[PDB]
């Protein structure tokens, strides 16, 4: 089927994907500094997913590049949401308010993987439609 062999755009993708899982299951047990950690590693993935994009783009059709470009600045707008999150939800670490920004972060991170997930389709359909056009 697709040949991954240096396709980094997909590897980040999935260490990105693998990073917000990392914390869906961490969330409950750690500590505020434990969480601050792997919401750090999301950001990491996540800037050199961007960066394995940016090296891409001006090898697709145009209609693509413009709506992947799009698709980016949403990516990040996840990063600023799920770090929102992860300030309430510390700034609320003993108060009853603690487990909901606990499933806000949950979210927010949920949405960031999804929309990266997203993207690999988006990409991939462009490299195909590259091949056509």
């Amino acid at each position: 089927n697709l040949d991954r062999t240096d396709d980094l755009v997909y590897l980040n993708v999935m260490e990105l994907v693998r990073a917000v899982l990392e914390l869906k299951n961490e969330l409950a047990q750690l500590p505020p500094e434990g969480y601050v950690v792997v919401v750090k590693n999301v950001g990491l993935t996540l800037r050199k997913l961007i960066g394995s994009v940016d090296d891409l783009l001006p090898s697709l059709p145009s209609s693509s590049r413009t709506e992947i470009e799009g698709t980016q600045k949403l990516l990040n707008k996840d990063l600023a949401e799920l770090i929102n999150k992860m300030r309430l939800a510390q700034q609320n670490a003993v108060t009853s308010l603690s487990e909901e920004c606990k499933r806000q972060m949950l979210t927010a991170s949920h949405t960031l993987a999804v929309d990266a997930k997203n993207l690999l389709d988006a990409v991939d359909q462009a490299k195909v439609l590259a091949n056509l056009a």
